[PDB]
């Protein structure tokens, strides 16, 4: 007897996303006998990036390679021959022009599939696929070489997402081609929604083709998450109030408290939702799936997955 069922489906994080948000390590994959953790969420995480502590290096900088003094880098794939990352949207469309399955794929899905094309060469039967970040401003897809997302002070490295030490990769696309790093690969960090990440989307290998329709992106203006009980949309019974100067800060707080696979698997369970009161500047965070919306002109409904700025009616 709930008329909101279909509308609210995209806010059922456990179902539509199915993995952690702050830290997504929801699946395991073997590469040459060794198990690794890797992101597996089905929805893009809008505005998510990685902040490297004691550094000005943007995390989309390619991972450091070589042995040079002051060697420094980020998380993205280093140069390869041919160059696989970063790749603009038009370069991806031209690169896959002979693959008729990539037609009509939107920017984010194409980027996730591009990142999933590289197989750690030591195991052709491996399901290991690297995650990616799409920059909607420059229209660039960055394949992440490091799948780890948090390290604030070996198996314990594997437990945070340390990927396989891989220098050569085989493409899943046919005809197969082997692509190796031009050099050998050799810090503490945390995920966050920083204002400088506003145009970024963090993408696991599992981002679904139809994310635009099933996943949350825009925050809901004049709306408040509730629970459907006996013909009425009741308030969430238990919330944690936090001060938030605007919607962005509230979305940032929801993201920090959201489902996390950091040491093991949340499967999407967590403080993933927030009702932001724009009059009292309060962020009301909760960990129960909402099943209806309340009409309240002072509220904006947000989720950890949602873009931290964009709103809709």
């Amino acid at each position: 007897g709930n008329p909101w069922t279909e509308y609210m489906a995209k806010y059922d994080i456990e179902e539509v996303h199915g993995s952690g948000i702050r830290v997504d390590l929801g699946e395991d994959a073997e590469v040459a006998g060794t198990q690794y953790r890797l992101p597996s969420g089905k929805c893009p995480v809008f505005g998510k990036g990685i902040i490297i502590e004691n550094s000005n290096t943007a995390f989309l900088t390619p991972v450091a390679t070589g042995n040079q003094y002051l060697k420094d880098g980020g998380f993205a794939f280093p140069p390869t021959e041919p160059l696989m990352s970063p790749m603009t949207l038009d370069e991806m469309r031209h690169f896959y022009k002979d693959n008729k399955y990539v037609k009509n794929l939107d920017e984010l899905t194409l980027c996730s599939r591009h990142a999933g094309n590289m197989i750690p060469d030591n195991d052709k039967n491996s399901n290991y696929k690297y995650p990616a970040v799409y920059d909607d401003k420059d229209k660039k897809c960055h394949i992440l070489y490091i799948a780890a997302q948090e390290n604030n002070g070996t198996q314990q490295a594997k437990d945070i997402g340390a990927g396989p030490v891989a220098s050569c990769f085989t493409t899943r696309m046919s005809p197969p081609q082997q692509i190796c790093l031009n050099s050998v690969v050799n810090f503490c960090f945390r995920p966050a929604k920083d204002i400088s990440f506003q145009n970024y989307a963090y993408l696991s290998k599992n981002v679904v083709d139809n994310w635009e329709k099933v996943c949350p992106r825009k925050n809901l203006q004049n709306a408040k998450f509730g629970l459907w009980v006996d013909g009425n949309c009741e308030d969430i019974p238990h919330v944690n109030e936090f001060p938030a100067i605007d919607l962005f800060e509230c979305n940032k707080l929801v993201f920090e408290l959201s489902a996390s696979d950091q040491p093991y698997k949340s499967h999407g369970k967590g403080y993933n939702w927030g009702n932001y009161n724009t009059e009292t500047q309060k962020c009301e965070i909760f960990n129960v799936k909402p099943t209806c919306l309340i009409n309240n002109a002072a509220y904006i409904a947000t989720t950890a997955l949602s873009h931290p700025i964009e709103v809709e009616g």
